[PDB]
């Protein structure tokens, strides 16, 4: 089981620090809090993860979604990242994302970045 | 405010249903029932929208995740999607998804993949 | 062989037009017009198609790249779609694409957006 | 200029071995030879790159096709990588790729996948 393995405190590439709790029935729950962007202090993310994952070696599916909203800021844009989590000495969490901002319908053929973070237990 | 917009039943154009409420202070909850893939019967989903969205015409920014495990089925997957409401008389949640699988460290640049769902209140 | 379906002028979602010509050696070559973005005229494009494809009843894959500097204009950036030719009385080229720009290192995060674009023999 | 930057021989992450020239013009030809999944020896490449860049910091955006059909082996697929390429001292062409492979009509919505490669002149 990997709920003791994905709740605590992540950091990825940029700086920015992922804090998590893996419920016992999938849930994810925590705070995000990005190094880069329109971005300041901590935001409100929720996701799922598989909470029975295959004991083969495959890493455990999850994923998660920040709205860039808090009480300081509005970026007017929500972030999901899709990834899996690899445990172990140096356990990973490995992902891409989607971070879409809202756009008039003219401007919606450019309203998507794509990009990919890679979180750690240390950094 | 697209609290009300948002939350109710959609479909997207694959027969997949998605039911979700959204909540006054950014939550997304519901569940999910794929007409495609290694999924049946319906899924938890959770994620957030802007809840205080511009008022010129734009979208609102929103993601979910779907883990896809159930009491009927493991998939060792999860969907994420990422995209923006534009509301009205064909009100629309247009997204683009990242389906991550578990995998080994071996095969896993081969594990998301990427794809597209337009889902509308009617079909 | 697929080199006759292929070769033409394709028209997407958008107003742009896609003007290729499949060679007998996998070789896409031709122009591209964008009725949207930092985009006037008509650009270069190159990409690559199968030209052996099952015969089950699957599409061809294919990819080509733009870089958007003509002598018109130089929008810094790059789109290359990767889809699959459908053949048929209504055939479809059917892709998702990535538009990279140049930016900083800094900046490097918000580099690269993603979306999809339908290409018909008609409109 | 980045024409001369960007001519030779990169290595990717995976072991992966990428050899370009890059034209006056903006065009990109050379082969490709992937250290993992269904490819073995070399495939044709093409692409295109801004042969005008920003001076400013900014990086080179440019893209490539690879169809995956060679002498030895006809995967039915088509990666497209899409990127910037950053000169100096450690170069290093980052990218992100899709992936699509043929697939039926009632398969599309898994036909691709999105990954990210980064490219250096050494390994
Ligand atoms: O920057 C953000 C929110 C923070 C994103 C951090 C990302 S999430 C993926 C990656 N991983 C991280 O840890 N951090 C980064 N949203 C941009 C929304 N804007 C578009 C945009 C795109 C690129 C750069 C700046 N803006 C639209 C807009 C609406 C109102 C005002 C201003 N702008
Ligand atoms: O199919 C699913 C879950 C349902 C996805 C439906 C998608 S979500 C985006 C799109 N929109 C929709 O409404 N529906 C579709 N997960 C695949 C996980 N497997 C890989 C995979 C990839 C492609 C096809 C089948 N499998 C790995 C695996 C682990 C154990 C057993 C079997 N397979
Ligand atoms: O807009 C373009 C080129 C045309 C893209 C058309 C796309 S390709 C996919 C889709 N399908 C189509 O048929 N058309 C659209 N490049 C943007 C580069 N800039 C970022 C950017 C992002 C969004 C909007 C405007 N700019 C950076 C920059 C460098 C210098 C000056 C100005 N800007
Ligand atoms: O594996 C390939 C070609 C090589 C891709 C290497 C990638 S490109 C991005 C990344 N960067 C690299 O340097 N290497 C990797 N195509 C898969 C096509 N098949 C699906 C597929 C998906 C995942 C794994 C295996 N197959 C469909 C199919 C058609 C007929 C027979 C068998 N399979
Ligand atoms: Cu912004
Ligand atoms: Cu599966
Ligand atoms: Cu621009
Ligand atoms: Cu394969």
């Amino acid at each position: 089981r990997d709920e003791a393995g994905i709740t605590g405190t992540w950091y990825n590439q940029l700086g920015s620090t992922f804090i998590v709790t893996a419920g016992a029935d999938g849930a994810l729950t925590g705070t995000y809090e990005s190094a880069v962007g329109n971005a300041e202090s901590r935001y409100v993310l929720t996701g799922r993860y598989d909470s029975a994952p295959a004991t083969d070696g495959s890493g455990t599916a999850l994923g998660w979604t920040v709205a860039w909203k808090n009480n300081y800021r509005n970026a007017h844009s929500a972030t999901t990242w899709s990834g899996q989590y690899v445990g172990g000495a140096q356990a990973r969490i490995n992902t891409q994302w989607l971070l879409t901002f809202g756009t008039t319908e003219a401007n919606a053929w450019a309203s998507t970045l794509v990009g990919h973070d890679t979180f750690t237990k240390v950094k």
